[PDB]
């Protein structure tokens, strides 16, 4: 008398989802009159016992076991039992899922009162499962605990609301799989509500064209940050190759122009420009050459 091997994969009709790095553990029952031999294959390669492979047989079962799991142990793992009735075999498709990585390209912006734009780019890695969301969280530079926003949010953008002015916030977006929230992505710097102004930045490019014995035509750039208050104006300055005295020209001006006038003839004289705002006056921009004071001759 004799029986051939049977095994049970019932267990695994729907599959085996497993979350990274806990074990893959494919118990099988077997049954059969000689005891089976039970064969494992991922693929189209035999596993055999060896750091992460285990593998058990008792009377009732035999058992496979790999643990830590990895994304690469994705795949069908094949079970063959044999006796001298017959050889079967029984496939097992597991899929391996882990974490999301983190958002990318975490930018902030737009700046209100009362609330503060947020826009990011999707993860590299997903994790072999659907993105469900994102997740936004803040922290007040002075306090230690973050609190979250919002969960489940599926777009790239998020304006976050109810901030309090005088404060600074960090924010931290994370994204989200059917495992969890993953690696958290993180601002570049802290934002700040108040952000108290400063003066302007100098002018830029200075040049001057229409140059006579007593007077010479100069335009200028207007800077990139105006300090958080309006640009005023500009105030001209000269100065004479033999001193270091800067002289102002004129009076203060609200256009990039002016023509200065007054020049002494014969003499060499540079130039430079500063930005005026509520704070005060920016740094002066970089001096021109030193220009003759002549009339164009030929």
């Amino acid at each position: 008398g004799a029986m051939e091997p049977t095994m049970d994969l019932s267990a695994f009709k729907d599959g085996l989802e497993v979350i990274v790095p806990n074990p893959i553990t494919t118990l099988v029952p077997s049954t059969g009159y000689p005891r089976p031999t039970a064969t494992w294959c991922f693929g189209d390669k035999v596993l055999e016992t060896g750091d992460r492979v285990k593998m058990k047989t008792l009377s009732a079962y035999a058992e496979l076991v790999i643990s830590p799991s990895e994304r690469s142990d994705k795949g069908i793992y094949t079970l063959k039992l044999e006796n001298r009735v017959k050889t079967i075999s029984g496939e097992i498709d597991v899929n391996v899922i882990a974490r999301p990585s983190a958002p990318k390209e975490l930018k902030f912006g737009d700046i209100t009162k009362d609330s503060v734009h947020l826009t990011w780019e999707p993860p590299d890695d997903d994790g072999g499962s659907p993105l469900t969301g994102y997740v936004v969280e803040k922290r007040e530079v002075s306090r230690k605990t973050w609190t979250k926003v919002m969960d489940f949010v599926t777009d790239l953008e998020f304006t976050v609301p109810d901030l309090v002015q005088g404060k600074e916030y960090l924010f931290r977006v994370c994204a989200r799989n059917k495992c969890g929230p993953g690696e958290p992505a993180y601002v570049d710097e802290p934002v700040n509500m108040s952000t108290p102004a400063t003066v302007p930045d100098p002018p830029e490019n200075v040049k001057w064209r229409d140059r006579t014995a007593n007077s010479i035509f100069l335009t200028w750039d207007p800077p990139k940050n105006d300090g958080g208050s309006r640009i005023k104006g500009y105030i001209v300055e000269r100065c004479p190759r033999g001193s270091d005295k800067w002289v102002a020209c004129g009076e203060p001006v609200a256009e990039t122009k002016m023509e200065v006038t007054g020049l002494e003839e014969g003499k060499w004289y540079a130039y430079r420009v500063k930005a005026l705002n509520r704070q005060g006056a920016s740094k002066p921009s970089r001096p021109t050459e030193e220009i003759q004071a002549v009339d164009t001759q030929e």
